[PDB]
């Protein structure tokens, strides 16, 4: 039964974190789809021991231990080519490729895995051949990808192409609080359908750039859409975004948002918890509350001390010189299904690297920024499974804590750092 180390910190159902050998059956953790995953068993027991980590300059890696029988959960992409190659004097039509295949393992075990084939047919016989294999192929499977599974002690008997192109995945977190809604509720008594909107944007902002003693947050003059949201939304929670205006000598417009009639914002970002022990802090529980409120938040932050570029695919930078705002930001980010990266500029400060596709299009569509908008996605999307590279180390033995769910169930649910793995059983 493939388990754990004692420590593994698992996600809960509800969105809390909660070391594994604290579980007890009847829990539920989270499942990949955002829905519970009802535990049933607790296998217990010692085994060789597994490490992973993520392969790859501020470290943010996607990592757990885990015990040499326990199954990881891998992707490994489809592959084809055909090539013509002359070989001792003949030349050949060669065609390359992945396919789930077999290995006899050290224990004699039939061990099924992805590997790298290779056929050719001499060219006197022509292409057809080599084409009713490459065409077979692409047709053979709706996915551009294999979706299996590995134990830990049996990754090493992957050949070199299929082993670094390998990859485990962490799923973005589906499953939606109300912290911040039920929030608003307990504010006043009547504000606009959009409050919950607007209220995290304007935490993004101060977040940003914003002073730690009042609601009050620095912009860019040259923004002048970005200049209009903040007085458009300040409104919208009966504010009013004060600024010396055009009669201080200056290019970052400081900002005040006064109670307007110990006001909204302020009161927020000392109820919710975005100003912990006198620090910025970013509240946990976002990275588990309505995604829409997520993307907001972050086109706010984005707005305020980040930029966009598009050279090479879309990605958004934010700059933050505290550690803990950084992981609170690497968190919320990757729980909406962005691929994250950080790095320490001149480490005093600390740069937030986000691509993603529509994943970050939905977000930099609720930016007003003069150059951090995006339009919206073309279309519905689904927030795809990311995956990451990884390294194995194999420890000496322990304890392992294992995790069983039902049996109709997919087998699988998600670690407190959003990384899929397998549910703890025999087969």
């Amino acid at each position: 039964v493939g388990s754990f180390a004692k420590g593994t910190n698992v996600l809960m159902a509800d969105g809390s974190i909660e070391c594994i050998e604290n579980i007890e059956v009847g829990n539920k953790v989270m499942g990949k789809d955002g829905r519970p995953r009802e535990v049933i068993k607790l296998p217990r027991g010692r085994e060789t021991m597994y490490s992973v980590v993520q392969k790859s300059e501020v470290p943010e890696l996607l990592k757990f231990t885990c015990n040499a029988t326990n199954e990881l959960v891998v992707r490994t992409p489809r592959s084809v080519r055909r090539l013509s190659r002359t070989i001792k004097g003949v030349e050949y039509f060669e065609v390359i490729t992945f396919e789930m295949g077999q290995k006899k393992a050290p224990d004699g075990r039939i061990v099924e895995l992805v590997k790298e084939v290779s056929k050719s047919y001499p060219i006197s016989e022509g292409p057809e051949r080599a084409n009713e294999l490459v065409e077979s192929y692409r047709k053979a499977s709706n996915k551009a990808y294999f979706e299996w599974t590995i134990e830990a002690r049996d990754l090493s008997l992957l050949g070199s192409h299929v082993r670094k192109a390998t990859y485990q995945t962490y799923a973005p977190i589906l499953y939606e609080n109300d912290h911040f809604f039920d929030y608003m509720q307990k504010s006043k008594f009547h504000l606009t359908i959009e409050g919950p909107k607007v209220l995290a944007y304007l935490l993004g902002l101060w977040i940003g750039d914003g002073l730690s003693d009042r609601a009050t947050f620095s912009v860019d003059s040259r923004d002048t859409s970005l200049m209009e949201r903040v007085t458009e939304y300040a409104e919208k929670l009966n504010l009013c975004a004060e600024y010396k205006d055009r009669k201080e000598p200056q290019v970052a417009k400081t900002v005040n948002l006064y109670s307007k009639v110990e006001n909204p914002l302020w009161d927020a970002i000392v109820g919710l918890g975005f100003l912990k022990d006198g620090v910025k802090n970013i509240p946990s529980f976002l990275s588990t509350d309505n995604i829409g409120t997520r993307e907001t938040f972050l086109a706010g932050l984005i707005d305020s001390d980040g930029y966009v570029t598009d050279e090479h695919g879309i990605k958004a930078t934010i700059k933050t010189i505290h550690t803990s705002v950084r992981d609170g930001l690497v968190s919320l980010a990757r729980s909406l299904g962005l691929v994250v990266s950080v790095n320490a500029e001149p480490k005093i400060s600390y740069a937030i690297y986000m691509s993603g596709g529509d994943v970050l299009l939905n977000v930099l569509s609720k930016c007003a920024g003069s150059k951090k908008f995006r339009p919206a996605p073309a279309a519905a999307f689904a927030r795809e499974c990311r995956g990451f590279y990884f390294e194995l180390q194999e420890l000496k033995e322990d304890d392992y804590y294992g995790i069983t769910l039902s049996d109709d169930s997919d087998h699988q649910f998600l670690l407190a750092n959003q990384v899929v793995v397998h549910s703890s059983g025999e087969r």
